[PDB]
């Protein structure tokens, strides 16, 4: 969930 967490 890149944008949010990174990973
Ligand atoms: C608070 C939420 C934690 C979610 C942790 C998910 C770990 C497994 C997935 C990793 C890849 C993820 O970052 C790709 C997003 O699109």
């Amino acid at each position: 969930e890149l944008x949010v967490d990174x990973l």
